[PDB]
């Protein structure tokens, strides 16, 4: 009672930002597989038992952690679910070490802000508990499905795999609830842990608001009208602007065009990231960034101490720099790149730098949970390998390499076409990412037949680029 308002009143600080106002979030659409969230654990028909788990699944850079915080910022000012739970456990999954023995008692306690937290007060009604995981898809190392024995003792330390595991499938505290996000990728790897979950998608932004986002992004509305009207002209950044991440990017970038005319002819999500990357350039630590951001991906490392930016020639003005160019993030003496899909660009940068791994190695881990499934890495190659692109943060990229890497990556192409890891529509982003359509010719044919699932309007758009680019060679 007393701990419970201590506790709310922390968390209202805490998740007053988008950062650490939040008068910049922008509503996001959400469809039950038009969810009203205060609603969300209430059975439909369950004869009265309410739901204990929901999935939100939702694409990176969506606003999945910006839909949690959101959450918690609620609850703690008495918006949401004020007579249903005692208390919201936040479990940033970034932070959350796979190995490290804890109990569910000492990862509730790294919850509260005081050292001494009345645990045995908090369990005492599981019920009254929603434990918020936010971002499954990057918990740091393997989540293996054979894991165990299962835990259902909140005092006993277990590995944190064992432990989270324990908590997913409702061992430890049967009757909490727990609200999931994770990137559709991982959406396998969940599954089997489940218990009769009730599965929400996070859309993004409609048409109305990727509007209002920009409009609420440029304080100037004479501003804010000629940049949605940019987005408007342009079909790639109107259909990519459905991502919260992707307007957020494109008005950054948009910003500083204005301090200095507005024409953005961005094409692929290389293009939007090569467009926003260049806005930040007056790039001396262009092998370090990328050698921390392929370190930090195949060594499983999302957050970085001064020490690991040390290793990589990091000094204290530069950090302090990245950190102003919105490239690095503060976090909890932590650092990360402002998301994740920025370090998978700065880790595909890392193949092509010229003065680099190997590709063939990269690609065989592709499509594991314990890489972080390597999407981006693999789309980004993709684009960056493209010739008939350039700019000067791609000149500092070597030719030799990205043509040995442009035929690697068209035999990859054609063992997973002539052959579950990438789906036919992620193949689909990866060509259309390259646009080259000498090779995205030749890799169309390795195709037997087009089978896909169309969801998206960015779908659409992707895999109709491909299939127009799949021309037998004696049609006609
Ligand atoms: C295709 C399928 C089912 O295999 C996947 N659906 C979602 C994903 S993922 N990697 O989780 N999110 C994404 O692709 N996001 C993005 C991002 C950008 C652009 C676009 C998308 C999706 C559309 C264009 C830039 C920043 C993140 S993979
Ligand atoms: N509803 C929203 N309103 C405003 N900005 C948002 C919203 N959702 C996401 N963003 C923007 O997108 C960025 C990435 O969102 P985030 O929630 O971290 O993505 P994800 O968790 O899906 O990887 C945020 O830093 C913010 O700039």
């Amino acid at each position: 009672k007393d701990y419970r308002k201590k506790y709310r009143k922390y968390v209202r600080s805490r998740f007053q930002c988008i950062e650490d106002l939040n008068k910049r979030y922008t509503r996001l659409r959400l469809i039950k597989e038009p969810i009203k969230m205060e609603l969300l654990f209430d059975p439909d028909d369950e004869h009265s038992e309410p739901v204990h788990t929901v999935v939100f699944q939702g694409a990176a850079g969506i606003g999945k952690t910006i839909l949690a915080r959101k959450m918690m910022l609620d609850w703690a000012s008495g918006t949401l679910y004020q007579d249903r739970f005692d208390y919201l456990f936040y479990i940033h999954c970034r932070e959350v070490s796979l190995v490290t023995q804890r109990s569910l008692g000492d990862l509730i306690m790294s919850c509260c802000p005081d050292p001494n937290p009345p645990i045995h007060k908090i369990v005492r009604k599981p019920s009254r508990i929603l434990f918020l995981m936010d971002g499954f898809d990057e918990l740091q190392g393997a989540f293996d499905e054979h894991i165990g024995p299962l835990c259902t003792d909140w005092q006993k330390a277990e590995r944190g795999d064992i432990l989270l595991s324990s908590l997913i499938r409702k061992k430890l505290l049967p009757e909490a609830s727990l609200l999931i996000t994770t990137r559709p990728v991982a959406l396998e790897k969940l599954q089997h842990l489940l218990d009769h979950p009730r599965h929400v998608e996070i859309l993004g932004f409609s048409e109305a608001k990727r509007k209002e986002y920009f409009f609420k992004y440029f304080s100037d509305e004479a501003q804010a009208r000629a940049a949605f009207s940019l987005i408007q002209e342009n079909e790639v950044l109107f259909t990519m602007c459905f991502i919260p991440l992707v307007c957020w990017i494109v008005c950054t970038g948009l910003k500083q065009q204005m301090e200095s005319s507005l024409a953005q002819t961005s094409k692929t999500t290389t293009a939007v990231y090569v467009f926003f990357l260049s806005s930040l350039l007056q790039c001396a630590h262009l092998w370090g960034l990328c050698s921390l951001a392929a370190d930090g991906i195949w060594n499983q490392k999302i957050l970085f101490e001064e020490s690991d930016l040390r290793n990589h020639g990091l000094q204290k003005a530069d950090v302090s720099a990245f950190l102003r160019m919105n490239l690095f993030q503060k976090e909890v003496k932590f650092y990360s790149f402002i998301h994740m899909t920025f370090q998978e660009f700065f880790a595909a940068m890392y193949y092509l730098l010229e003065e680099s791994r190997d590709v063939t190695v990269l690609l065989e881990n592709y499509g594991k949970f314990e890489k972080g499934y390597l999407i981006f890495v693999v789309r980004f190659l993709f684009g960056l390998v493209n010739q008939e692109r350039t700019s000067y943060l791609e000149k500092k990229l070597s030719c030799k390499i990205s043509q040995q890497i442009r035929l690697e990556l068209l035999k990859w192409i054609e063992v997973k076409a002539k052959a579950i890891q990438p789906s036919q529509l992620e193949l689909f982003y990866c060509l259309y990412e390259m646009q080259e359509e000498d090779f995205v010719q030749r890799a169309m044919d390795y195709f037997p037949k087009i089978e896909i699932n169309l969801s998206t309007r960015m779908d659409h758009m992707v895999s109709s680029f491909c299939i127009e680019n799949c021309h037998r060679v004696e049609s006609l």
